[PDB]
């Protein structure tokens, strides 16, 4: 019962930047709220999922024990997930998480959001805010 409603840039990006990265990561996670993602930017900005086998691109599957899931093109990669979940991805990789997101991401959920972080390869474009259909 969880579904995006805003999304916010990381340090110095830009917010449609931010929604766009969270759809086509979404494209290749099965589950309905990687769906409500999807629909956030679709009203938001009023555009169309990105076609993975068209771009020869790869989806990646999105697992709950990590709380991630992104998708691989020959040109870029997307991941999105927990916070804890990107954190852990971003030192993988060995990037790192700008403390402006960290703050973005704190202010969705003391606000009563789910803030979920997505990042480019190994550093975070934005974060997004889930509004809860249930409530606690
Ligand atoms: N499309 C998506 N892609 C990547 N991550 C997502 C997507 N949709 C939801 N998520 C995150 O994955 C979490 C759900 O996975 P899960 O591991 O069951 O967390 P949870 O235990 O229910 N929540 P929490 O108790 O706060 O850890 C959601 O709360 C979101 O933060």
């Amino acid at each position: 019962n969880r579904q995006a409603s805003e999304f916010i840039p990381a340090q110095g990006v830009d917010e449609k930047t931010l929604a766009d990265a969270a759809q086509l990561a979404s494209l290749a996670d099965e589950t309905p709220e990687g769906r409500s993602i999807v629909i956030l930017a679709k009203q938001r900005f009023n555009l169309r999922e990105r076609d993975v086998q068209s771009l020869h691109a790869t989806f990646v599957p999105f697992t709950a024990q990590s709380r991630m899931s992104g998708i691989n093109i020959d040109n870029r990669m997307i991941r999105k997930g927990s916070v804890d979940a990107i954190r852990r991805h971003v030192e993988a990789n060995g990037g790192h998480f700008p403390t402006d997101v960290d703050q973005k991401v704190d202010q969705v959920a003391r606000q009563g959001a789910t803030p979920l972080v997505v990042v480019e390869g190994s550093r975070v474009l934005g974060v997004i805010a889930l509004k809860d259909i249930v409530k606690g």
